[PDB]
């Protein structure tokens, strides 16, 4: 409620896609997650939804806030902050609001705020090769986002205060439950192209095909009918959060510069110490002493970002975010100067 002035203004437009993150650190200080987390989950009235007090959210979104690593130059609560605002903003659009229901919603707000916690700022490649704790307890699979979602549930439910998930039926939380629980686990990179290909096979191609009736009201319904399925919602989901985990080539390019400053130095640290300890190199290219930022950001966007958001921008309509996509890219190819 009375939220110091300069951190209420610094959250006063977080509903339009152009919104200074950066200004809501600073304001914050290192504390996003837990206001931007308020104000989101009031706004979709999410405890209202759990049965949950302001007060239990507020000590849930604080645990999880100081449970993601500030020292980490990417993956710290201004990271998670940005991806639960990009989340909020595809809950927002018509196509999503007449597609997913409530709890799905929920899930999807909930998944965003806690994907990334507890992040060590390496790889999960790099967990593997040293032998560290976490991969030697999740088998060396999916090591870092079974972590997220495991230690999420952990300290959400192992205090009475934290728990926003006490007052639910057990059904209903169960259901919610699995379903935080696979687009935590869907933010795994290795399986990028398993779950865009599904996404484009099972929606975008089937909802052309059905594009093509007319705008008939029993047409209409064939495709209401179609996307709603359980396994379609969860393909849906499963883009959802994927996108907005990976939207800063989408923003406003002063943005998607400082994203790539961040990310580009939590890779060179960890190249730094893979060769220290003389653990093999996972990401060759990735070295403070050799690579170009831009460069990468352009052969990052060519591989991975470009047809995802083709996709997704077919489905939901998002020109706001494929205009800054085309800018930035522009800006990155305008920096050779050579
Ligand atoms: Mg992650
Ligand atoms: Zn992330």
């Amino acid at each position: 409620d009375d939220v110091p002035p300069r951190i209420a203004r610094a959250m006063e437009n977080e509903e339009y896609w152009d919104f200074d993150i950066f200004e809501l650190e600073a304001a914050t200080h290192n504390r996003p997650l837990i206001y931007l987390g308020l104000k989101m989950f009031a706004r979709f009235g999410i405890c209202e939804f759990l049965h949950c007090s302001e007060s239990t959210l507020r000590s849930w979104l604080q645990i999880i806030e100081a449970n993601y690593h500030s020292s980490n130059p990417y993956h710290n609560s201004t990271h998670s902050a940005d991806v639960l605002h990009a989340t909020a903003y595809f809950l927002s659009k018509e196509r999503i609001k007449e597609t997913l229901d409530p709890i799905d919603e929920v899930a999807a707000l909930i998944a965003a705020t806690i994907h990334d916690v507890d992040h060590p700022g390496r790889t999960n490649s790099f967990l593997c090769n040293a032998g560290s704790e976490l991969a030697i307890l999740y088998n060396d699979t999916a090591v870092l986002e079974s972590h997220h979602a495991a230690l999420a549930f952990q300290l959400t439910t192992g205090d009475d205060k934290c728990n926003i998930f006490k007052n639910m039926e057990r059904n209903d939380y169960r259901t919610l439950r699995q379903g935080i629980i696979d687009m935590v686990l869907a933010t795994e990179m290795t399986k990028h192209f398993e779950h865009v290909n599904k996404f484009v096979n099972s929606i975008n191609k089937p909802l052309a095909t059905l594009e093509e009736n007319g705008e008939t009201d029993k047409n209409q319904e064939v495709i209401n009918t179609m996307l709603r399925t359980p396994e379609n919602r969860t393909l849906i989901k499963r883009m959802l959060i994927k996108c907005a985990d990976v939207s800063n080539p989408c923003r406003p390019l002063q943005y998607c510069i400082e994203w790539a400053a961040r990310i580009s130095e939590e890779y060179f640290s960890q190249t730094d110490e893979e060769k220290q300890q003389g653990l093999p190199v996972v990401m060759p290219v990735f070295d403070r002493n050799t690579c170009s930022i831009p460069k990468s950001q352009i052969s990052f966007i060519d591989y991975f970002i470009t047809d995802m958001f083709d996709a997704w921008d077919a489905f939901v309509d998002l020109p706001d975010l494929m205009q800054h996509l085309d800018n930035n890219f522009k800006y990155w190819k305008g920096l050779d100067e050579m």
